[PDB]
């Protein structure tokens, strides 16, 4: 088969996880969709010639039993991190995010991407510069997204398709 890459979507309830993989998967804006529904979704893409598989789960938080959260987290293979522009929140959230996989991968080398989305407002109390900082800190890309006129969706799924390459390749 044409190789899978496993895509992870985490972050605070509210980010647009699910805007953006809608927005991946589908090319439309979804105004709402139910905060607590968690699915996978899948697409067929060329990344850099290459044609490969996308298969992306939608996180929604807390489950039924915690060994599910630690069971996608060690079947992912690379995870977006997405905080909101105007929530200052679930940028202080991507911190724990970010060690949570780590410690349930028991691993210093998970790909990921950092994402602030909803760019397209202007009401913003996260700057790029202190978001530029943290992706810094955690050496790893970050962008900054509008789920509702698509900026910067197929950069931030497909820069992690990216970082999931250069983890395989050592
Ligand atoms: N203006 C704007 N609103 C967005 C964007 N992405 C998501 N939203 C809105 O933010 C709310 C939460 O989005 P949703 O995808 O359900 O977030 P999730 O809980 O992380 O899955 C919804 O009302 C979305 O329409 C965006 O890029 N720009
Ligand atoms: C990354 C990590 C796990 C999955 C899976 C397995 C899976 N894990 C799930 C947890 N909750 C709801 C649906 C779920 N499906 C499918 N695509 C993936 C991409
Ligand atoms: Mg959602």
């Amino acid at each position: 088969g044409m190789t899978e890459y496993k895509l992870v979507v985490v972050g605070a309830g509210g980010v647009g996880k699910s805007a953006l993989t809608i927005q991946l998967i589908q090319n439309h804006f979804v105004d709402e969709y139910d905060p607590t529904i968690e699915d996978s979704y899948r697409k067929q893409v060329v990344i850099d010639g290459e044609t490969c598989l996308l298969d992306i789960l939608d996180t929604a938080g807390q489950e039924e039993y915690s060994a599910m959260r630690d069971q996608y987290m060690r079947t992912g293979e690379g995870f977006l991190c997405v905080f909101a522009i105007n929530n200052t929140k679930s940028f202080e959230d991507i911190h724990h995010y970010r060690e949570q996989i780590k410690r349930v991968k028991d691993s210093e080398d998970v790909p990921m991407v950092l994402v602030g989305n909803k760019s397209d407002l202007p009401s913003r109390t996260v700057d790029t510069k202190q978001a530029q900082d943290l992706a810094r800190s955690y050496g790893i890309p970050f962008i900054e997204t509008s789920a509702k006129t698509r900026q910067g969706v197929d950069d931030a799924f497909y820069t992690l398709v990216r970082e999931i390459r250069k983890h395989k390749e050592k």
